[PDB]
């Protein structure tokens, strides 16, 4: 018993649609933060926690014991979890793609037994380059090794482009899909100024997923900063059954801080975007369903 994918609806192992409403935390690069932020992250409302993960390639490992204690500490509080591999990272190098495959079948024996608690997103941003084709034949290389190794979860596919050109599930989402021998493939856009850039850009974008039939999620989106449309993000999501998941909790560099969403990791104190997220219009409080399993 796990998530089922029939078109663009993905369903809880209670056959209910579910509609991720979450956030992502940066685990890997805190990985001593996890009792304090899964659990604030909880408290916030949201039903799905996106938890990065490494494969070692550029930082450090989470070994299977870690990838254990993050995925019950989400499930224990009631939320989805979507673990991440995130050392391939808007590379378009098959090698990287490689090493995310191999770490899931690594890890197997912590995943295996939890497909109605969590769901496999195969590599953060993989195929940094704008290019539908070669992006599809990563895909439709790494699924079946997965599915032999025997994961029958949800698996998450981000499109290319680091995740900002939704064009290649348009075109070759469903190529990807038929690779999959469950039929259970959903697929992520991470929109910030490209693919979130205005809200016809965000409309136009989730259209061209879920209108071939395909379910979307958006893994990851931003805000306006020193443009981003989050209110068009969370409002068009909310009307289309569109899921979600805010970028990031805590710990981004200096550079991106502007994408923390608390101040603090146990979340006595949200930022502006924390707030917007967590308080407003269309965003956890507001419209975040916990997974039926639960």
């Amino acid at each position: 018993s796990g998530f089922y994918v029939d078109g663009n609806t993905l369903y809880d192992a209670n056959g209910q649609p579910f509609v991720m409403k979450g956030i992502n935390h940066g685990h890997a690069w805190y990985k001593d933060t996890a009792s304090t932020a899964i659990p604030a992250i909880a408290e916030q409302g949201a039903n799905t926690i996106r938890i990065v993960l490494s494969d070692g390639g550029q930082w450090e490992k989470d070994d299977i014991d870690t990838v254990r204690e993050v995925i019950e500490l989400a499930e224990q509080n009631k939320m989805v979890a979507v673990v991440e591999v995130h050392d391939a990272t808007g590379r378009d190098s098959r090698s990287d793609l490689d090493r995310a495959v191999d770490y899931w079948i690594e890890m197997k024996d912590a995943l295996i037994g939890k497909e109605d608690t969590v769901i496999i997103n195969i590599a953060n941003e993989w195929y940094g380059s704008w290019d539908g084709a070669a992006w599809a034949d990563g895909y439709i290389d790494v699924i079946p090794k997965l599915r032999d190794a025997g994961l029958t979860h949800t698996l998450m596919v981000d499109a290319a482009g680091w995740g900002q050109y939704p064009q290649s599930i348009h075109d070759y989402g469903q190529d990807v899909f038929n690779a999959d021998p469950l039929k259970n493939t959903i697929f992520s856009i991470h929109m910030y100024e490209y693919a979130g850039g205005d809200a016809n850009t965000v409309r136009s974008n989730i259209d061209r997923v879920i209108d071939q039939d395909l379910a979307l999620v958006i893994g990851e989106f931003g805000h306006r900063h020193t443009d981003v449309d989050e209110d068009t993000i969370l409002s068009y999501s909310e009307e289309t059954g569109t899921g979600w998941l805010a970028w990031s909790w805590k710990g981004n560099s200096a550079e991106w801080d502007y994408l923390d969403l608390s101040e603090d990791w146990a979340g006595n104190h949200l930022t502006d975007w924390g707030n917007r997220i967590v308080h407003g219009a269309n965003g956890l409080q507001e419209t975040s369903k916990p997974s039926t399993v639960f």
